[PDB]
């Protein structure tokens, strides 16, 4: 008896913003484009505990009906797909353009910083440092973002990027509280539209994850 | 959005088999049935820990053994207009002989010492059922009539009606459409329909919700964290 949320309530309404990364994010996207990295199934993880964060800055706000706080999974096989939604915290318009478009993250920082310092292949230098939310890009040909803040009154909004150079943010009616992320498969990585393919990654680790954690409507902890 | 489990799936298939109560648990019904104790409220929390217990024994039985794990999750709901009040487990479920056994005597340890303090001592029921607590027949302070469907976890396992108003005699017969675990309606004394609304529930809940071991939803609506 499976348990989803996941589903297509989200629909952009009006115009677009069009965006450039930051000149150091570029420089991260294209290294991690053309480098090697065979373990790619690592984006996986990286979005899993980015939603277990966004869950747990959602506890930060409650004092004494509670809100349902999850992580879903979902494949789809035939549109090569592969969606990772929260019930968490969420983004507002400034959050999605800030926190998805630069070089905030810490071990990002030091990332770029051993490229400069290490006489080592920028694949081995993946593996150490990780490269956070832009690991998605290991494997999209697209990626599509709809977040609406936890904040009462918040609007919803889509975030779009294929990785280069731009991204795009609208405002998308049908967003529930949270974020959800729609990873469009690189024709090279349909395996994670595979639901056997992501149970065994995600298998690995899912005891160590903090919030209720489903894949395609089934509970993979306790 | 809300959060349900519970709806009449169920039906009697079976035949009926008529179960007298062990003359203890009779006697237990009846000093409780007549008891002034006036915390009926009780029986609420005597459920949720009960549900609690059966979830946590369906953790004994799994392993890491491959495929999804089963929902773990204790529902209640209330409905003023059928004068009920209905408590939900996902959890490990009686077999027929769980239920006779389990639902029919007085096994429970606290039960014994309740009986032993009321004998030996010169306090009243009132405050005696306070301190021991009665456990599941807790019910029969509220009820007029207590409506059980139970299915163990256990694989090959039948679903079963437990029926019983408290007095004398209870019934069992082999039920279809019951989910594993145990679903608990509780058919309210006429002095008792407050237990069907929401907000005395809630209010009652709230005191002890988080210390509530598995997620607790109150007509759809979670409860703690
Ligand atoms: N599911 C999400 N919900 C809300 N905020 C998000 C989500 N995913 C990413 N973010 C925001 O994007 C930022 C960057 O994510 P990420 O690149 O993983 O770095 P990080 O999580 O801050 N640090 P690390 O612990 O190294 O992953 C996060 O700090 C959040 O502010
Ligand atoms: N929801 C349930 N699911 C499974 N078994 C149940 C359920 N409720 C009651 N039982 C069975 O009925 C027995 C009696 O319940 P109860 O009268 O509350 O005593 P107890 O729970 O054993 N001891 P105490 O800790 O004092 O409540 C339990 O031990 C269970 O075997
Ligand atoms: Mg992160
Ligand atoms: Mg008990």
């Amino acid at each position: 008896p499976l348990h989803s949320i996941i589903s297509s309530t989200e629909s952009v309404q009006g115009s677009t913003s069009k965006h450039e990364f930051q000149a150091e994010t570029k420089k991260l996207l294209d290294i991690v484009a053309r480098s090697l990295y065979s373990e790619k199934e690592v984006f996986i993880r990286e979005l899993i505990s980015n939603a277990s964060d966004a869950l747990e800055k959602l506890r930060h706000k409650l004092v004494s009906a509670l809100p349902e706080m999850e992580i879903h999974l979902q494949t789809n096989a035939e549109k090569g797909t592969i969606t990772i939604q929260d019930t968490g915290i969420g983004m507002t318009q400034e959050e999605l353009v800030s926190n998805l478009g630069t070089i905030a993250r810490s071990g990002s920082k030091a990332f770029l910083d051993a490229l400069q310092n290490q006489a080592e292949a920028s694949s081995k230098i993946i593996g150490q440092f990780g490269v956070g939310f832009y690991s998605a890009f290991m494997v999209a040909d697209r990626v599509e973002v709809y977040s609406r803040s936890a904040a009462p009154g918040s609007l919803g909004y889509q975030w779009l990027s294929d990785g280069s150079g731009v991204f795009e943010i609208a405002e998308a009616s049908g967003v529930r509280t949270g974020t959800k992320i729609i990873i469009h498969l690189k024709s090279d990585c349909k395996e994670f539209s595979s639901e056997a393919r992501v149970r065994d990654v995600v298998t690995k680790y899912s005891n160590f994850v903090s919030f209720p954690l489903y894949l395609n409507g089934r509970r993979m902890n306790t």
